[PDB]
């Protein structure tokens, strides 16, 4: 359901908010957004929203100031309220 696709060189990342039946995508920059960027731009876009976090796929929070470039290294959970997603994104 959480989708990481490059686009333009740039990934952009597709997500299913609680909120909205309609999937929202967010292009993120590698090199200067963060982890914490990309989950404030989710809480922005869906006040229905009460908790986000990511982990890594062994289950260990990510520090908010990790760099998206980082991030997109390899896989990761993203929890949005009472949902984890498992992204996959692809290999840079």
């Amino acid at each position: 359901d959480v989708t990481v696709v490059y686009q333009n060189g740039l990934p952009v990342i597709s997500v299913r908010l609680p909120s909205r039946r309609e999937r929202c995508q967010f292009t993120l920059k590698p090199i200067s957004d963060s982890v914490g960027v990309f989950l404030r731009q989710l809480q922005e876009e869906d006040r229905g929203i009460d908790r986000v976090a990511i982990y890594s796929p062994d289950g260990v929070r990510v520090a908010a100031s990790t760099g998206i470039d980082l991030l997109l290294l390899d896989d990761f959970k993203l929890v949005i309220n009472d949902l984890t997603y498992h992204v996959r994104p692809p290999k840079r």
